């Protein structure tokens, strides 16, 4: 169990420093500024679906850019 | 950048992962009959580094969900 059980635990290291760690991530979170809240929201998880090309690095790629979002508002508000 | 480039953005970096993980057959190949303990062991090998960062949250959250769903079929 175990060697698999570190490859799955390191390759899952390596995706969230990749998110962590991505310019082009972090240039998004600097520069949005819509009125349009949720709207926006259903806009880019409708794009995702648009092509039938869904899958899992889409979903946490949208997770992660939707809550740190969510987390860097609430820093102040 | 905008709505359609945001877009465009998180489809590409999304697809880089899936182009570059091959991460569904990983998570099967540890022992999803048994997802607790998988789990632990997991957020702990992850969690041994000391660098905690928003990124691996969103990691193990999406193993979690993925380990209990294919938990549900064995």
């Amino acid at each position: 169990s175990d060697a698999s059980t570190k490859k799955l635990s390191e390759s899952l290291k390596r995706i969230g420093d990749e998110l962590d760690s991505n310019m082009e991530l972090q240039r998004m979170i600097a520069a949005v500024d819509t009125d349009s809240p949720r709207e926006v929201f259903f806009r880019v998880a409708a794009d995702m679906f648009s092509d039938g090309n869904f899958n899992w690095g889409r979903v946490v790629a949208l997770f992660y850019f939707a809550s740190k979002l969510v987390l860097k508002a609430l820093s102040t508000k």
